[PDB]
């Protein structure tokens, strides 16, 4: 419904939501060229005017909240590294890096994408991507590496956490979803969701716990999968354009995807498994974020900017009323 258009910063990412808070929070890695580290943005949920700037010394990318201990989790993805921060005060409390090797032509640091922490365990799960990814597990409590779960394949960025059940999932660009169990950070099973031989780029996963299905996207292919998480299967196939992120909302029984490409951002019924409504969010929307009460959907939208042109203009933050 809705929609309100916000300028915040160049080089924004992803955004978590604390309702104690009652607050947003977007991280900018700013220019690339110019800044030296970042700044995490906190937001008012409804005017979307920055009321807390957080100077970060990296710059920060992926982003997830413990609601239990309300502390803020950030992705460093040039840096190799995770930062934490007090949501209630903003304090930088640490930081831990997850892989200190140095970059040559033979070395690629593995790099971490998404974030989710499992608010029972006080545990952080860091996909790092790379050729031969890994999943860290950091712990909540002092910022320490627990160990890195091996071989989840090229490009193992997708990750979402089932708390209750004790499941972690990701997916990867070899087309497979990556069941893990959480009480010992050891891969139960992996299936190859297509066998069409089509390349398929699973980056993003978001989970409907409720009725055990996930929800991917795909940057390869137009469509978005609908997968039952017990035994892989399809349950359906939405006709959308391509994708990046993916957040299931059960108090409205939807999934928003976010199309880079296409500029929109589309609202998936998950009853009937079709696309009911389109956003547009002109100019690569990124990431998503939701209200606690899954009335309100935050869409980070990011300029044109190239790896030789920067872009001029911050980036924006689109707040929608659903």
């Amino acid at each position: 419904e809705e929609m309100l258009r916000k300028a915040v910063g160049k080089g924004a990412y992803e955004m978590a939501y604390s309702q104690q808070e009652n607050a947003l929070w977007l991280a900018t890695s700013q220019s690339r060229k110019l800044d030296k580290g970042g700044v995490v943005y906190r937001l008012d949920p409804v005017t979307l005017e920055v009321t807390q700037a957080i100077h970060n010394d990296l710059k920060p990318f992926g982003a997830t909240i413990n609601n239990t201990t309300q502390t803020l989790w950030f992705g460093n993805t040039v840096n190799s590294a995770v930062t934490a921060i007090d949501a209630k005060t903003g304090e930088v409390k640490g930081r831990l890096v997850l892989d200190d090797r140095k970059r040559t032509e033979e070395v690629r640091p593995l790099q971490p994408r998404e974030l989710v922490a499992d608010d029972a365990t006080n545990t952080v799960y860091i996909s790092g991507i790379g050729k031969e990814s890994v999943i860290w597990v950091v712990d909540g409590g002092n910022i320490k590496l627990k160990t890195a779960i091996q071989n989840t394949g090229k490009m193992s960025t997708g990750l979402a956490l089932d708390s209750e059940g004790k499941r972690l999932y990701t997916t990867n660009a070899d087309g497979e979803l990556i069941t893990i169990d959480t009480a010992d950070n050891k891969i139960l099973s992996r299936k190859k969701l297509l066998d069409d031989g089509k390349e398929h780029f699973f980056i993003n996963i978001s989970l409907d716990t409720a009725r055990q299905r996930a929800f991917i996207t795909d940057s390869k292919a137009a469509e978005v999968l609908v997968v039952d998480t017990r035994n892989g299967n399809i349950l359906a196939k939405v006709a959308a354009p391509e994708s990046l992120a993916v957040l299931f909302n059960p108090a409205r029984n939807e999934a928003y995807v976010t199309h880079r490409q296409a500029g929109k951002v589309s609202v998936i019924d998950a009853k009937s498994y079709k696309v009911v409504k389109t956003f547009d969010t002109p100019t690569h929307p990124n990431s998503l974020a939701l209200s606690a009460d899954g009335k309100t959907l935050y869409v980070s939208v990011k300029q044109k900017s190239t790896k030789q042109q920067e872009a001029t203009q911050p980036d924006d933050v689109i707040r929608i009323a659903l």
